[PDB]
DNA sequence: AAAGATATCTT
DNA sequence: AAAGATATCTT
């Protein structure tokens, strides 16, 4: 399927290539910084061609946001089925060592999930799937990346800004957690687990209906949450109480 | 000076070179995206080697943040003048048509400007200067040809995501304005003006002390600013009455 | 964890 | 404009 072909291409492209810099029109190469700010941008751009290739093979149109600050990164759809849209978002996080637990910010919980047309390319109700491409890289110990420029023949001299990169494709709901991913920018939080758990889809929600209801009624602060719910267990008690 | 040389090199490099995409170790080139998240990253990486070169020429050490959530992008200083550090932050914004009015977000007003060691590489009182390297680009919409990978031989064929990049070098306080640059993330707002206004330093503050006093006492919301001050005229009246 | 930092944009 | 969106990290 589209999903299995995209997953396979992602693992293979990741297995084969390693990004190492930005290239100017003159052939001058500038090395990459070591933080997520740089690497999320790079992983996003890296995936573009792959997604586009696999989508075309399945007959899906690929559309990126025309407005900045609009989810998702890629919108896949066939023209004959406008309400069967697939949303693909690319997320990145790091590890200091290969086998440590990670977590992702999975998007706002107050935008398009509470308001159908808020901060989204197409109305939220036209999407039948919300996929997360997650990239997890192990930080290089070095905190002083190259401050010089390179030419095309020196490509293999350019320090790689990561020790290793891992990638996965998974439904948003499946890897969603019950603790916010951010405070002032109110983001859904993912589970806090090993890479394996994301691939395997070992979440905490019983279903997507439950994930969306949880995040749609989650209060923004501790104070407001303390009289309602702060976690999945409290939420299920809240349901039993009659949503009050 | 360090400042004249730095700006001369940035300005020279800007007018001769153009970034095209990310390159891998295997030689595959990946086109760039058309938005500020991508372009801010690129312009940061593009500027790194220039800053290091000019800094080295004046005997200055260049230090980048060891922690991710830390200002500034670059800390310049001679070991003989530890308390005369120079902070450099690179900011980017866009324009839809060459030479429209622009504005930047100039860092928080609730971190290092109110707390000496909050979110800053070195105590704020060790810096005698805070410079902004500002990049302005004219946005260009993505087309089919940016969705595929390119080889080194097609470098010049890759479609650029921007048009007419402009760059300036100025003190933070000089281009600082009197309205917040953002709400929930509480940033100082720059003046809202043409590119030449930034270069020439046509800001609203009369001194750096006034800049700092204004932003140190600026309330976070409209409700709280209603009784204090919302702009420079109100601030100066507040000052005239005795800070009340 | 919760809350608020990092940079910038939209409505 | 003010307010809260876009992604992610720190503490």
């Amino acid at each position: 399927s589209l999903r299995s072909d995209l997953i396979n291409a992602l693992y293979d492209e990741n297995q084969k290539y390693d990004v190492c810099g930005i290239i100017s029109a003159e052939g001058k190469i500038y090395p990459l910084g070591s933080d997520t700010k740089v690497l999320s941008t790079i992983f996003e751009l890296f995936s573009r061609p792959i997604i586009n290739k696999i989508a075309e093979k399945h007959g899906y149109i690929v559309e990126e946001p025309k407005q900045q600050n609009h989810y998702p990164d890629f919108t896949l759809y066939k023209p004959s089925e406008p309400n069967k849209k697939i949303a693909i978002d690319i997320k990145t996080t790091y590890t200091n060592k290969e086998n440590e637990k990670i977590k992702f910010t999975l998007g706002g919980y107050t935008s398009f999930i509470r308001n159908n047309t808020k901060n989204i390319v197409y109305p939220f109700d036209q999407y039948i799937a919300h996929w997360i491409i997650g990239y997890v890289y192990t930080r290089v110990a070095t905190r002083k990346s190259s401050l010089k420029t390179y030419n095309i023949n020196e490509l293999n001299e350019i320090p790689k800004p990561y020790k290793g990169v891992k990638v996965f494709l998974q439904d948003k709901w499946v890897i969603a957690g019950d603790l916010a991913g951010s405070g002032n920018t109110t983001n859904i939080g993912s589970i806090h687990a090993h890479y394996k758990d994301f691939v395997e889809g070992k979440g905490i929600f019983d279903s997507e209906d439950e994930f969306l209801d949880y995040w749609r009624n989650y209060e923004r602060t501790s104070q407001l949450r303390n009289d309602k719910y702060n976690n999945i267990s409290e939420y299920r008690n809240w349901i039993y109480r009659g949503r009050k």
